[PDB]
């Protein structure tokens, strides 16, 4: 368990400071303090490499870097190439979610270890309906909003990339490389506080949360 | 079309002022100015009756009142009893959504007239997954977040209430009286700005929208 997890940190709105510190550094430090986390392979444009470099000697993890790709999955694959040969879990996180709780990361790590694949989620508070191509409600289910981390064993993630490669399967917002696997995905119940940061509305909320 | 629609306005966070005016009055006035709207049957506790009474002579609609019930559907039925005998559409709206645009109300009214039942919605921006009782993703759809107005012909709404009455069918968050009808429900594409107001986060966003 200890030093068993590689974080792929996916990292402009993620470098806007929140209560003075850049957004991307909040999750970076949350992961670094966890004894389970062994390395953080950070995915960022070389302009921002220094932003993480500054804190390298203080943190109790291996810092490494990767170049981003066009779409989210390209950046994950890039990060996956630098992880440890003996890492037991990869922990993929969106740097735009600075407020993830250590306790919720612990939960999804534990669930990922047990199941093979787990993602942090919350019950969708809004009333959500399926709508067909004619704009009609498909009438009838517990729907969940998916956050990050996404925690997965590296052999599973690799098999996902290889299946989509070999058969040339299409990949979208809601249908990733791992959606094509028969291997189950567990949904670990997180916190509504683990919001993503895009709008300036999010900062005015996120400061309220941090306090 | 003109003077053809009865609004049931469902109406504490809906009486917190936004840029100085109570939240419930924003939608109230939006509906009152529309030539299609004939009456606003307002659903509120008698303490707040005066809040709408003040503006009665200025508005170009019939103001009426109804007592709320325990759950949302009880308040709708209460409001439904005061509507016009010759009203062609009932337009059910949550007063906690003060920012609905006239143009979007026009759209859902037109769709409700054509289809019999229509609701304002937006594509769900979050990644939403179905999760089973064992907390596993049900792998595979266009999902939409439902707002208000909900626009429906009164005979349809009545038939919904009577079917649930007669058979004693169960009613929840996601399965209303109208979900049990075979009659189609159209989803009119609205605006992401049409947010519901509960948290103080919403006010700090809603003021940004209004400007
Ligand atoms: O789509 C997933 C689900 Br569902 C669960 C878990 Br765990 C991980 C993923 C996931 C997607 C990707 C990306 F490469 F496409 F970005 N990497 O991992
Ligand atoms: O559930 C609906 C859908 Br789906 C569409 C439309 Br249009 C209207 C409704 C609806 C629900 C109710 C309530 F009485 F339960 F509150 N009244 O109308
Ligand atoms: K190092
Ligand atoms: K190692
Ligand atoms: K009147
Ligand atoms: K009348």
């Amino acid at each position: 368990m200890e030093k068993s997890v590689s974080v792929i940190l996916l990292a402009p709105k993620q470098y806007i400071p929140l209560l003075g510190q850049p957004i991307a550094l909040y999750s970076f430090f949350t992961f670094s303090r966890m004894p389970e986390v062994k390395e953080i392979v950070v995915v960022c444009d070389p302009f921002f490499r220094d932003i993480f470099e500054e804190y390298e000697e203080s943190i109790d993890v291996d810092l490494s870097f990767a170049i981003p790709g066009k779409e989210r999955q390209d950046s994950v694959y890039s990060g996956l190439q630098e992880i440890d040969v003996n890492s037991e879990l990869v922990c993929i996180h969106d740097s735009a979610r600075p407020l993830v709780n250590t306790e919720d990361v612990e939960k999804v790590l534990k669930d990922g270890s047990a199941v093979g694949a787990a993602v942090l989620g919350v019950p969708a508070k809004a009333t959500i309906k399926e709508v067909n191509s004619d704009s009609l409600v498909v009438k009838t289910k517990t729907l969940w909003e998916m956050q990050t981390p996404q925690v997965i064993k590296p052999e599973l993630l690799k098999k996902g990339f290889e299946l989509v490669k070999s058969e040339g399967l299409e990949v979208t917002d809601d249908v990733s490389i791992v959606e094509y696997l028969k291997h189950p995905v567990y949904v670990s119940q997180g916190s509504y506080t683990n919001i993503k940061v895009t709008t300036p509305d999010d900062l005015l909320l996120a400061e309220r949360i941090l306090s």
